[PDB]
């Protein structure tokens, strides 16, 4: 009886196995745009994905992860609110059963259809596994998805999903350029938080872009054709794999803009 996305194993149960679920810097949160503080000390975000080596795509039974070679100083996030350099290791999404829900962060209580998380670890801790044990170990660039026009740079991802339908399946996935997922503006909000999945470790600097990307109905419908269950197991569509907004507690959300 392990964690997932349902009534008896979903977010409201996670605290029993992972008591940090009720901690002081949990994610996601609602982003109140009027109260977020413009911080003129914040720097432009530096996203350098010119050398990203994608390797493989994995259905891990909660979502799908696009994986990158993180053994060289290839794809890096820096600047913004960050000190030092963070290396891209993977991305994944959270999405809904319906277009009106799916995001983890919300903006003045607005839910988006989905949310992309580009996960990076701080190079000063040597790898991802040591980084998650530190309060400044990870940086996640979050980008909202709305349903409208297709995202041409997303299509290569959508077209491989039929090959990873069920938990534990993987496929080779080389030469994918994550730059084709970045909205036009890098204006952002930032705050200290956590992983949104167990183990819920409080190691993340969140950087949430204000500008969503558009994806088509057809693209998100293909996300919704995944299963939570294993092969040869009864079908559980991979949908509503999002954690609701958590208490802000003693935190400030800062804005890079306006
Ligand atoms: C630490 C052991 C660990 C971390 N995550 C998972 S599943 C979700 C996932 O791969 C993941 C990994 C990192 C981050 Cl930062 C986030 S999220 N959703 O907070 O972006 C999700 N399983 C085990
Ligand atoms: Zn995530």
């Amino acid at each position: 009886h392990h964690w997932g996305y349902g009534k008896h194993n979903g977010p409201e149960h996670w605290h029993k196995d992972f008591p940090i679920a009720k901690g002081e810097r949990q994610s996601p949160v609602d982003i109140d745009t009027h109260t977020a503080k413009y911080d003129p000390s914040l720097k432009p975000l530096s996203v350098s994905y010119d050398q990203a080596t994608s390797l493989r795509i994995l259905n891990n039974g909660h979502a799908f992860n696009v994986e990158f070679d993180d053994s060289q100083d290839k794809a890096v996030l820096k600047g913004g609110p960050l000190d030092g350099t963070y290396r891209l290791i993977q991305f994944h999404f959270h999405w809904g059963s319906l277009d009106g829900q799916g995001s983890e962060h919300t903006v003045d209580k607005k839910k988006y259809a989905a949310e992309l998380h580009l996960v990076h670890w701080n190079t000063k801790y040597g790898d991802f596994g040591k980084a998650v044990q530190q309060p400044d170990g990870l940086a996640v660039l979050g980008i909202f998805l709305k349903v409208g026009s297709a995202k041409p740079g997303l299509q290569k991802v959508v077209d491989v999903l039929d090959s990873i339908k069920t938990k534990g399946k993987s496929a080779d996935f080389t030469n994918f350029d994550p730059r084709g997922l970045l909205p036009e503006s890098l204006d952002y909000w930032t705050y200290p938080g956590s992983l949104t999945t167990p183990p819920l470790l409080e190691c993340v600097t969140w950087i949430v872009l204000k500008e969503p990307i558009s994806v088509s109905s057809e693209q998100v419908l293909k996300f919704r054709k995944l299963n939570f269950n294993g092969e040869g197991e009864p079908e559980e569509l991979m949908v509503d794999n999002w954690r609701p907004a958590q208490p802000l507690k003693n935190r400030q959300i800062k804005a890079s803009f306006k």
